C-alpha cells in the first residue's frame, strides 16, 4: 500500500523543475482550457436601494497541468495527491462584476491533483454582485442578474474560460424569491475570454404583502367615497384633508423601498400619484364649493 | 527534570521529515478522524431582518497524528509541547454555513500536541450564521437555528468528522432568548463530511413587551366602541377617522421589526390587518349615516 | 516551438543580476515615462450626504524597462512572459483622491513583459472618490468629478506620468445619470507627477421626479387657494393651520436627501421656505381676522 | 560607550540557540508568571441597542525570560535593547470578552527586554466589549462591565496570569458617564488562568435630559387636566383623543433608544404605559358620557 | 553618469552589516531627532453624534542615520537612492488619538535616502480622530480637535519628536468649516515623547441654515399669537393644541442632529424648551378659560 515516504517521494520529483508562474504546456503554443463551475449555495438578500444582490456560491475551476504527471505503479499506486493552492500555477480567474466580500484569499487552502494532471480546485465566494433591478411590476416584479466570470490578463492565445456549467445547489429554501439558475454555456472569446451565467428572480406572492395592500385598497374605496361625496355633507374639507395627509405619508413611505435606479417607475408609483391628485381635486373642489 | 535543550532535541526529530501538505498516516488508505468541539460563548443577537444570528463559539478539533509520537523516556519525560499551528498538517474543517467574523486567521496561533500523537487545537469563532426565521407566532415565537461544520474539500476516503460534541458554556445569561444547545452527534458521510448543532431559541416573556402589548389592546377596546357608537353621536366621523390614522401608523410601524422571510406572516400582522379593515368599515358607514 | 524549458532559461537569465528596487534604466538620470488608462466600468453610486462617489475602474499602467529584454531568436521565438507582479520594479502610482475599497492588494497579480521592455500592468480598483456636490439646481443638476492619479514618492527627476488616457466602457447604462468622461490628458509636472480625469455628471430626467413633483405643485395650487380664501369662508384657520403641518413636514423631509455641504443652497430650499413662510402670513391674517 | 558593533554582538549571541516557540525556562517544571496592566484611555461610547461598549485602553503585559540574559559588563555596559515582537516568546493574552477592533496585530511591533531577562510589551488595543445593560432606573441608571483577560491555550500549569493593574488615565473627560475604574486583582486560577477589571458607570446628570424630561412632566399635568375635565365641557372627546396620540408617539418614540435586553424594563416604560392607558380610559369615558 | 551597477555596489555595500532594529546611532547614548510634518488634504466630515472628525492628511518623517552615509564620488555621483520602507530601522511614530483607518500598512511603500545620511519618508493616512464637540452656541459654534503624534515604545533617552509642523493644503476649499490648521510646535519630553496640532473649526454661515431658520422664528411669531389670543376667541384651544404637537415634533426632531457629549446643551435646546413649556402653559390656560 501507499506510504508516506512514497508521497514524500512523489512531490520531490514533481516540484523538482517547477516554476509557479510559467504557463504549465510542454509547448508554449498551446491555450490552456479551464471550466467553470458555480453551485448558488444560499441567496441571502437582493438589495434593491443599492442595486446589488448577495449570495454564496460554490465555485469549482478545472483545468490540466502538463509537467504534473506520474506513473502511478512506480509509487506503489498513488493516483493523487492535494497541494498547497500557492505552489502550483492557478488560472487568474476573476469575478469581474462583484464585490467579492470572501473571508479567505485566493492564495490559500488546497488544490486536489489526479495522476493525469487534472487538477480540481473549490472555494468559497460571498459575492455582492450588480444587478440593474427593473422596479416597474412591483409587487409582482421579475429580474434577471448575470454573474460574470473573466480571465484576468492573458488573452486568449493563453488562457481560456472553455465552459461554464451553473446550477442551484438546493441547500436552502428561500420563501421570498422563486429562483431559477440552472444551464450550461461557452465562453466567449472576444480577445479576454469571459462568460455569465443568468439568475432569474421572481418575487413569491406570499400573504404578507397582500396583507400590506389591504390598507391601500380600503384607502382606494375611501377616496372614493369622500370625492362622491354630496356637496354640502357638512365634512367634506375636513374629511378629505385627512385622507389627503394620510395618501401623502403612503406617497412618501413607498420611497424609501423602492428603487430610484429604473427604466421605469412602478405603476403603483404612478397609480398612488394619480390618487393623491384626485384627492387634492377633491379638496379643491370642496373648497370652492364652500366658498360658493 | 526536563529542560530547554531537551524540549529543543525533541522538537528537531520530530520535524525532521515531516511534510506540512501530507496527509499524516503512515498508511495512505486510513482515515483521518476528527471530532470537533463547539461550545457556544454568548449570543450576542438574532438580527430578524437580516436572517443571521451573531454569537462567539469556542470550536476545539481533536485528532491524531501518527508521525509526531515519540517515548518519553528518551527526553527526560517530555509528555507534550505547543507547536506553531502552521508547521503542521490541519484539518480543513470549514464553517460552510456563517459568515466569520472573527479577528485571527485559521493559521495563527498554537496546537498542544502529546506523546502519543493525539493533537488539540482550540480557537475563538464570532460567527454571523444564517438562519430561516419564521415570525408566525410572534412574540410568542421559536426559532432553530442549525450551525454547520464540513470538510473543505478532503473525500469521506481521506479526512471524516467523526463526531460533534455541541454545549452551552452558559457564561453568561442572554434575559431575551431561552437558549438549548446540548447534544452529541456523528457526522454525516455523503461524499464529504460534515455535521451540524441545532439551537433551538424561544424568545422569553419579559414584561417590556407586555407593555408595548398594552396599546394595542386598549386601541382594541376604543376601536369597538367607535364602531358601536350610536350612528348620530355627532363625533363618528371624525373619532373614527382618527382611529383610522393611528391604525396606520401602527401597521406601518411593525413591519420595520417584523421580517419580510417567513413560510407565514405573522398573526399579529393578519390581526392589525383585520381591525384596521374594521376602522374603514366603521368610517365607511359613517360617512354613509352622515349621507342618509 | 518555444518549450517551457526554453522559458525558464529566460527567466533565469532575466533576473539574475535584477534588483527589485533600483529604477529600471541603465542611466539613472533618465526619467521614466509611465502612461496611465483608466477605463470607467459601472458608475455605482453618488452619495450626496457624504460626498463620495462609487465606482470601478480598470487602471492600467504601461512603461518601459531597460533591464528586461532579450533577442527572441535565441529562445525559439519566446516573445512575451508574465511575471509576478512582486518581482519586478512597478511605479507607484496612487490614486490620491480616493478610498481605494479593493479586495486586492498593489502587489499580488501578474504582468506582462514584452522582448522589447514594454510591461503592461492592469488592475481592478473600486474607489470612493471625492466630489464637491454643487445642489443648487436640484433636480435638473449637474456635476464636475475629479479622479486624481500622483506618483508617490518619487520627484519629475526620476518618475513621471506621460499621459493619461480615460475613457468609459459602456459595459452597463446607468439610467440615472448621464456620465460624460472621455479624454486625453498631458500629465502635470509641479515637483511630483500628476493627473486627473474629469467626469461630468447629469441626472437624467425620469418620470419618478416628476411623479415626486406631482404633491407639491398641487400643494402650490392648494396654498394659493387658502391665502386666497375669503376672510370668513368659516374653514380658514383649521384649513391654513393643516396646509402649514404638511409644509413643515415637507421641508424637513427634503433635508435629508439633499446636501450640506453646496456652494449655494437647492433653489427648490429656498421656494418651499418662501411657500412655507406665505402659509404661515395666511394662519397669522387669519388669526388676525377671527380677532376682529 | 555601547556602540552599534556591542549591540550587534549582544544579539547574535543571544538569538544563537533560542527557539522562538519553546517557553522560556531553563527548567520545564516551572510557570510564567505574567502580569497585566490596563490603562482606559477614553471612553467613546456606551452602546445601548448593542449591549457593547466602544473603548480604547493600554495593555501592558510583562514577564521575565531566561535565555535572555546577559552581564553588561561584557558589552560596555549595555542595560536593555529593543527587540522584533515576532522573534521572542510572547504569552497568548487574549481578550475572550471583546472584539478586538484593533487596527495592528499581535505579532508587529517591538519590545523591551533588560539585562536581567524582564520583558516590557505594550500595546494599543480598542475594544467592544460585551455588557450587560440593566435600564432599569434610566435615566438615573448605573451599569457594571468587565473586561476579561484570559490565557489562550496553556494551562495554570505553564501560563498563569499573576496579577492585573487597572487604572484610569484620565487623558480625557467624558461628560456623559462617571467612570471609576481602578484596582488590583489577582488572576484566577480554574483550568486556565484569567482575570476581569471591572467598569462602573453611571450616566452624568447633565441639564440636557432635564430639558428633555420637562415636555414629559408638562404632559402629565396636561392629562391630569383632561381625565377630571367637566363631562360636558365640549371639547372632551376631541383633546382626550389628540393627547393620546401623543403619548402614543412618546411611548413608541422611547423604544427605539432603550434597551430590550435587561432583567427589568424601566420604570419609564412602565409610567408612560401606566399614563397611556390612563389616556385611554379618560377617552373612553368621553366617549360613554357622550353616548349617555 | 551613474548607472545600475553603480547603485547595486552602493546597496551591497550599505546594507552589508546593517540590522533593522538597532537604533541607527554609532553612540547608542545619542537620541534620535524626529521632525514632523503634517499636511492636511481634506476635510471630509465632522461627525457630531460620535465626536470625530474624518479627515485625510499627507504625514512626513525625517530623521538622520549614521550608518546609511556615503562619499558620492566613490559611486560616480550617487546622491539619493530609494530603499524599501521594511529594510531600514524606522521610528516607531503613533497616532496615539486617531483610528487610523488608511488602506495600506506602516511597512509597504519606500524612503528616500540622501548621501548625508537624512531620510525622508512620506505617507498618506485617513484618520478618525476623537474630538470633545461643544455644542453649546449652535449654529454659531466653534471646536476645537487635537491631533497626537506620540512615540511608540521608546523614552525620551532613546527616539524623541523634536518638531512637528502642521499646516493645510488647501487642496480643496470646504463650504462647510472654516479650518484654521498653522504652525510649528516642539515636542513634549515627559516619558516617552509626543505633540500635537490644534485644529480650529468655525462653522461657516451658509444661507441654507438661515433657510432651516426661518421656520423656527414665524413660529416664534405664531406662539406669542395664540398665547396672546383672545380668552373667548373660539379656536384657542384647537389652536393651542396643534401649535403644542409641532413644538414637540421640532424638540423631537432637533435631538437627532445634536451631540449627547456636551459640557453644556444647546441653546436652541434650552430655547426650543421655553417655547414649547409656554406653549403648554397657553394650553392650560386655554382649558381653564374653557372650564370657566
Ligand atoms: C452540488 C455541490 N454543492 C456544494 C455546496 O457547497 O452546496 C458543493 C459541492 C457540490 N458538488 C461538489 C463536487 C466537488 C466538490 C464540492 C462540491
Ligand atoms: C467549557 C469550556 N468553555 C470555554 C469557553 O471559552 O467558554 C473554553 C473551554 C471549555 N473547555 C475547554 C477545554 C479545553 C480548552 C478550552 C476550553
Ligand atoms: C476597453 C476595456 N475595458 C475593460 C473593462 O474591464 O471594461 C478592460 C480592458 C479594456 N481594454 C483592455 C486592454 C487590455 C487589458 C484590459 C482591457
Ligand atoms: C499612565 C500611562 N498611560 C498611557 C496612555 O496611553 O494613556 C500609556 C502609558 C502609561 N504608563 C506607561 C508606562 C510605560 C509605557 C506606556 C505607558
Ligand atoms: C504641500 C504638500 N502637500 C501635499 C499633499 O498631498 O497635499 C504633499 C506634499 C506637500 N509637500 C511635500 C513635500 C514632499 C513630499 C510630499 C509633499
Ligand atoms: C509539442 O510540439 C511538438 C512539435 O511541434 C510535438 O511533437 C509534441 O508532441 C508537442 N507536445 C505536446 C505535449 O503537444
Ligand atoms: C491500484 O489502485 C486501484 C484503485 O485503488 C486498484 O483498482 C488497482 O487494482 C490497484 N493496483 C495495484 C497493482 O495495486
Ligand atoms: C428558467 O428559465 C429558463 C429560461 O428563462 C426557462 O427555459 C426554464 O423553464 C425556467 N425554469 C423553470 C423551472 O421554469
Ligand atoms: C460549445 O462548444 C462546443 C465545442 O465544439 C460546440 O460543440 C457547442 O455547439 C458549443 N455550444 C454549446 C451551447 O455547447
Ligand atoms: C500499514 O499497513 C501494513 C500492511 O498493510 C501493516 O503491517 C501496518 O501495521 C500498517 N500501519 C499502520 C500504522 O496501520
Ligand atoms: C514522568 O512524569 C509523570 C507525570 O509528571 C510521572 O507520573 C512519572 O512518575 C514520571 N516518570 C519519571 C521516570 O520521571
Ligand atoms: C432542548 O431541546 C430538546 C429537543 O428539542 C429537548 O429534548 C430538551 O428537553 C430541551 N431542553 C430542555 C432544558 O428542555
Ligand atoms: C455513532 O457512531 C457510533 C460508532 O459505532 C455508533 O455506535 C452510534 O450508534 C452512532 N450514533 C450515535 C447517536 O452515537
Ligand atoms: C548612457 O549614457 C552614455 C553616455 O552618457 C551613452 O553612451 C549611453 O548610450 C546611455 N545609455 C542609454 C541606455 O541611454
Ligand atoms: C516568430 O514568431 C512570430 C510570431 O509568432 C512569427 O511571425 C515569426 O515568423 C516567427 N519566426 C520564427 C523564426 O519562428
Ligand atoms: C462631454 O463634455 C465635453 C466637455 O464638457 C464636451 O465637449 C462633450 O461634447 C461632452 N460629450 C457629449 C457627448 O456631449
Ligand atoms: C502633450 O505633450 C506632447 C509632447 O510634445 C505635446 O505635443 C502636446 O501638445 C501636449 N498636449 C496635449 C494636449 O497633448
Ligand atoms: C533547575 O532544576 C535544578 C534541579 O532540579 C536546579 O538545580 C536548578 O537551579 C533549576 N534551575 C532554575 C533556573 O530554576
Ligand atoms: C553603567 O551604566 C550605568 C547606568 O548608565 C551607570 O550607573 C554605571 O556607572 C555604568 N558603569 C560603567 C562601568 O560604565
Ligand atoms: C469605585 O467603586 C468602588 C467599588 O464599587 C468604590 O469603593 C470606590 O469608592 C469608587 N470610587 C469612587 C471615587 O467613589
Ligand atoms: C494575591 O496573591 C498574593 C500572593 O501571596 C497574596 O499575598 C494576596 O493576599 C492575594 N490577594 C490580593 C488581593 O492581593
Ligand atoms: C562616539 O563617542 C566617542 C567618544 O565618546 C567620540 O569620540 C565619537 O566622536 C562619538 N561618535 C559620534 C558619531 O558621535
Ligand atoms: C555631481 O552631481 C552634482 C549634482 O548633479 C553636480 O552639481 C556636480 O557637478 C557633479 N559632480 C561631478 C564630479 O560629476
Ligand atoms: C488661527 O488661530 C490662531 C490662534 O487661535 C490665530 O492666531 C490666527 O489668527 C487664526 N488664523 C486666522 C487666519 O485668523
Ligand atoms: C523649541 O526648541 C528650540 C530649541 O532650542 C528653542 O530654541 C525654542 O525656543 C523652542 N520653542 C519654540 C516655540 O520653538
Amino acid at each position: 500500500t501507499p506510504t508516506y515516504g512514497d508521497e514524500r517521494l512523489l512531490r520531490e520529483k514533481l516540484l523538482t523543475n517547477y516554476s509557479k508562474s510559467i504557463r504549465p504546456v510542454i509547448n508554449l503554443t498551446k491555450v490552456v482550457d479551464v471550466t467553470a463551475l458555480l453551485y448558488l449555495q444560499t441567496l441571502y438578500d437582493l438589495d434593491f436601494v443599492n442595486n446589488f444582490i448577495m449570495a454564496r456560491y460554490y465555485l469549482g475551476l478545472i483545468w490540466i497541468d502538463e509537467k504534473l504527471t506520474w506513473n502511478p505503479l512506480d509509487y506503489n499506486n498513488i493516483t493523487s495527491i492535494y497541494l498547497p493552492k500557492d505552489k502550483i500555477w492557478t488560472p487568474p480567474i476573476k469575478m469581474c462584476n462583484s464585490m467579492d466580500k470572501s473571508e479567505e484569499n485566493d492564495g490559500v487552502g488546497e488544490l486536489m491533483l489526479t495522476y493525469t494532471g487534472w487538477i480540481n480546485m473549490w472555494s468559497f465566494r460571498l459575492l455582492h454582485t450588480y444587478c440593474q433591478i427593473n422596479a416597474y411590476t412591483y409587487p409582482f416584479d421579475e429580474h434577471t442578474c448575470e454573474i460574470y466570470l473573466c480571465v484576468a490578463l492573458h488573452t486568449i492565445n493563453h488562457t481560456r474560460i472553455k465552459e461554464l456549467i451553473y446550477e442551484d445547489s438546493k441547500f436552502t429554501q428561500n420563501y421570498k424569491w422563486d429562483i431559477n439558475v440552472s444551464g450550461k454555456v461557452n465562453g466567449t472569446d472576444e480577445l479576454f475570454s469571459y462568460a455569465f451565467a443568468p439568475m432569474y428572480l421572481r418575487r413569491k406572492l406570499t400573504v404578507g404583502i397582500i396583507a400590506m395592500l389591504i390598507p391601500t385598497v380600503m384607502m382606494t374605496i375611501l377616496t372614493i367615497f369622500v370625492f362622491l361625496l354630496p356637496p354640502e355633507s357638512g365634512e367634506k374639507v375636513s374629511l378629505a384633508t385627512t385622507i389627503f395627509l394620510s395618501n401623502v405619508l403612503y406617497l412618501v413611505q413607498i420611497d424609501k423601498t423602492t428603487p430610484t435606479n429604473t427604466k421605469y417607475p412602478s405603476l403603483l408609483m404612478l397609480y398612488l400619484m394619480l390618487l393623491s391628485m384626485l384627492s387634492g381635486i377633491a379638496t379643491l373642489g370642496s373648497v370652492v364649493i364652500s366658498k360658493l
